[PDB]
């Protein structure tokens, strides 16, 4: 019997309006049963209903028309197309156009052993008892694994969820609990209130023994944090942050949060960082739970930013949703950007605005490659859709929005946002909808923003100065007929006011009022472009950084460091001139230019570590330590100062210890010895813990001691610090053990496996083990994490993108091409191949130049 539908996309003439979802999960057998009742209307006659279903055993399907006395039921025959993840329901007669019908489906499934669908999560009590819970993760296409549905984001509907569970367990879902009814078999049926109209991917439900803490907003919304009983005392910070941020967004968008409550649940097993399910946001425990004594400043910042991200989605994603995954950036670019807007207001002591440009540089890494994609690009299958959750949708999306906001001004941008959110509330949007909204306040918005969303990559802006005449040229930046509307900014030696010039053409000229000593484009790195200066331009700017680096802001200094090294890669600046510029860092004090320096310089020796280059690698590492030696030496071994001072300290001490800087190694050995002799009871400053643990794990006794403390820790920061330290061992049997254990999920959870694999991929002796492990265990890793997931992308890049020989390039090409449909077409594979090709060319051109430069 042939399947009566040949497309991946569903027919668009059968529309759902409301779902009634009844779910019973048996935690003892890992089996679940459901009854789905979906109210539908057909716009054209059909005897066939096509919908999504994946790994669900359908026992019965019926078609209802009317209610009570005037009720009719009809049996529905079921056909399956597993590859398209569809089912076809066959009625004995055609459906009458425009009349409401209810499709009733009874089914069963097994709780997923992955991190998606309706899945199993476990933890151990401090007494060592194993506890099992069931949670959901549906974005993008996994709602169809928990209940049959029209599983595309434009098929919005209301949802009335009912959960049957044991009296000893708690169930939570998107909406408040309205009633709990005693049913047969000693079960309780929880009835949750009907949701607002929303996408299937936002449905959520959890059956657990979680504890909770709550606080009410000024608008009367009940905000709650849920977590395992042993960790609920770490919920207070996120609870306070969530209340403040929810109030900020309501005030800012002038659109109230529409639900009576908002829950934030810390899940013991979670693949991504968090998920924005409407009324039930979910998080990795490390992304939500703060320990005032053991958590790092970076973890505290991470929690604040993640809560800000998920809450921004309540408007940008939930209330207004992209029509299709090709426009995922409308959700992700906005939520990423709003983290910075919201936290800059709510937590001005975190100084987050100063860190934003770092996201743009992250996007530029991928976007400089031929294998990048436009922000808005076609996608069809689930693996392609998952590939949209990447630095282009998130970081480039946020960066082009930041660039647009600076161009329009914050108030005109805000008016545009509010108009957009109001007009498209409970509906779906495409790119043109956003431009139309922004332009209704912005005459050039549509033409300009189409250049930034429909073309991959970014421009190189070349500056040539002839007296008062500033010549500008744009061209597509490509590693080794594109045209943008570029909102340029600049400052000069005569004016620190931010000047604006819209470059709509290949070339243009601006006439300065008077001649200047220097000009610097892309003020504060607020623009998604790079800049090259002709003639003595780079010598001049190098001179400025070396004489009066304070003449330009910390972010302007970071932008110069980054652009100089990006220009080496396209042969516009020599490696010697970029390295000469980096020498100014001997007097740098600020976190962003110091970190930008490390971001450009560390990858160079990471390439050398994987080659026969011991001498140059050692001299390069010695140069790096000598360059930052005064700054390293000034660091106190405490938790004193601002969040930026704490993060700078932690990374400087770790860098010094990793590269065997003796004053820091001897001090770290001392703290470790003292900490170990006290049986880990003595408190170490959190800021020095990474360095201290990395040093301590270099001995068998130290590694074993760290591992013994890991099993009992309730702190996410401490566990992450121990995992990092353990992965830095140069004992291959211990590195193999870490890969084996985290892969199995026994002693170390599988949610840690992608980071562990990358850390070992970066280990100077362990890198062959990580690449070999990925190849050997590929199928099981794909089954666990999914083809196209950001996790698989990070595992691919993390084990191969630091290779720089033709032999390594063929190993990568050969391996991934052998996978056929199970990974040969992954975008991350094309990206890593292109990265290795660039590494080969860069090393062949510059290795000897660096060798000579280091001797001089
Ligand atoms: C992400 C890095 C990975 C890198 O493999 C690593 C582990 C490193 C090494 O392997 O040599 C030495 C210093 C720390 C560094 C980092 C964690 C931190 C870099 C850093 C800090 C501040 O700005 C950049
Ligand atoms: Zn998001």
């Amino acid at each position: 019997t042939p399947f009566p539908w040949n497309k991946i996309r569903l027919p668009e003439y059968v529309i759902p309006v409301h779902y009634d979802l009844l779910i019973h999960a048996q935690l003892t057998t890992l089996t679940f049963w459901g009854t789905t009742k979906v109210e539908i209307t057909a716009s054209q006659p059909t005897s066939t209903i096509i919908l999504h279903s994946h790994h669900l055993q359908i026992s019965r399907a019926t078609l209802r028309k009317g209610a009570g006395e005037r009720l009719s039921e009809e049996p529905l025959q079921v056909l399956e197309h597993p590859r398209q993840e569809q089912i076809a329901l066959l009625a004995p007669e055609p459906l009458l156009v425009g009349l409401p019908y209810t499709v009733v489906i009874h089914y069963a499934g097994q709780l997923s052993e992955t991190f998606h669908g309706f899945y199993k999560s476990t933890y151990r009590t401090k007494e060592g008892e194993l506890r099992i819970l069931a949670s959901t993760q549906f974005e993008p296409t996994a709602a169809r694994m928990a209940f049959p549905c029209f599983d595309e984001p434009a098929f919005k509907a209301s949802f009335s969820i009912k959960i049957r569970r044991e009296p000893r367990h708690l169930a939570i879902s998107n909406m408040p609990l309205v009633k709990s009814v005693t049913v047969a078999e000693g079960l309780i049926e929880d009835h949750f209130d009907v949701t607002v109209k929303m996408s299937t991917y936002l449905v959520a439900f959890i059956i657990s023994d979680f504890e909770s803490v709550s606080k009410i907003t000024k608008s009367g919304v009940k905000v709650s944090v849920y977590a395992v009983p042993d960790k609920i005392n770490q919920a207070d910070y996120a609870l306070d942050a969530a209340v403040t941020l929810l109030e900020f967004y309501e005030d800012y968008f002038s659109i109230p949060y529409p639900l009576p409550k908002q829950d934030l649940a810390a899940i013991p097993d979670f693949q991504s960082g968090a998920m924005e399910n409407w009324g039930l946001t979910t998080y990795r425990e490390s992304a939500l739970l703060f320990d005032a004594e053991k958590s790092s400043a970076s973890s505290k910042l991470g929690i604040t930013m993640t809560v800000a991200h998920e809450l921004a989605h309540q408007w940008f994603g939930n209330l207004v949703t992209m029509e299709w995954w090709n426009d995922l950036w409308l959700n992700e670019g906005f939520a990423k950007f709003m983290e910075f807007v919201s936290v800059s207001v709510t937590h001005p002591e975190l100084k987050v605005g100063d860190y934003f440009f770092g996201k743009c540089f992250d996007a530029m890494e991928v976007d400089a490659l031929q294998s990048s994609h436009p922000v808005s690009t076609p996608v069809e299958n689930p693996a392609q859709i998952r590939e949209m959750f990447d630095d282009v949708s998130y970081d480039k999306g946020a960066c082009i929005l930041n660039m647009l906001r600076e161009y329009l001004s914050a108030d005109a941008f805000k008016s545009g946002i509010v108009q957009y959110l109001q007009k498209h509330s409970y509906k779906n949007t495409k790119n043109e909808d956003l431009w139309d909204s922004m332009a209704s306040i912005g005459v050039d918005v549509k033409t300009m923003m189409n250049t930034w969303t429909l073309q991959k990559g970014f421009p190189l802006i070349t500056i040539t100065v002839r007296g008062r005449n500033v010549h500008m040229k744009q061209e597509h930046y490509m590693k080794g007929g594109y045209l943008w509307h570029v909102p340029l900014t600049f400052i000069t030696s005569k004016s620190d006011m931010v000047h604006r010039f819209l470059l709509k053409t290949k070339t243009d000229v601006l006439i300065l009022p008077e001649e200047v000593e220097w000009i610097k484009f892309n003020v504060g790195m607020n623009g998604y472009y790079i800049v090259h200066y002709e003639d003595d331009g780079w010598d001049s700017l190098t001179g400025l950084l070396k004489g009066t680096h304070t003449a330009v802001s910390s972010n302007d200094r970071a932008s110069l460091i980054n652009n100089a090294f990006q220009l080496v890669s396209i042969g516009k600046l020599s490696i010697e001139k970029a390295l000469d510029l980096s020498l100014y860092l001997k007097h740098e004090t600020e976190i962003m230019p110091v970190f930008q320096g490390l971001n450009e310089l560390i990858p160079m020796y990471k390439l050398m570590e994987k080659r026969d280059m011991n001498e140059v690698e050692t001299q390069f590492k010695a140069f790096l330590i000598r360059l930052l030696r005064d700054l390293i030496d000034k660091q106190t071994w405490t938790d004193e100062g601002s969040v930026s001072e704490r993060m700078l300290r932690s990374q400087l001490l770790l860098l010094a210890c990793v590269h065997n800087y003796q004053p820091c190694v001897q001090r770290a050995e001392g703290y470790f010895r003292k900490w170990k002799e006290s049986n880990g009871q003595l408190s170490l400053p959190v800021d020095v813990t990474l360095a201290v643990f990395a040093v301590g794990a270099q001995s068998t006794e130290g590694w074993d001691f760290l591992y013994s403390k890991y099993q009992f820790s309730l702190s996410s920061t401490e566990k992450s610090q121990i995992e990092f330290a353990l992965c830095r061992t140069q004992n291959k049997e211990k590195l193999q053990w870490l890969l084996d254990e985290s892969f199995k999920g026994d002693k170390i959870k599988t949610q840690e496996f992608p980071q562990i694999l990358t850390l070992i991929g970066r280990n100077p002796v362990g890198y062959p083990l990580a690449w070999q492990f990925l190849r050997k265990n590929w199928n099981k890793l794909v089954q666990k994490f999914e083809l196209g997931s950001s996790s698989i992308a990070h595992m691919v890049m993390g084990t191969t993108n630091q290779f720089s020989t033709r032999t390594r390039l063929e190993e990568v090409k050969g391996f991934f091409s052998s996978l056929k449909e199970n990974g040969s077409q992954l975008r991350c594979v094309q990206q890593t191949i292109e990265t290795i090709e660039e590494n080969i060319g860069w090393m062949d051109k510059n290795f000897d130049k660096i060798r000579v430069w280091l001797q001089s």
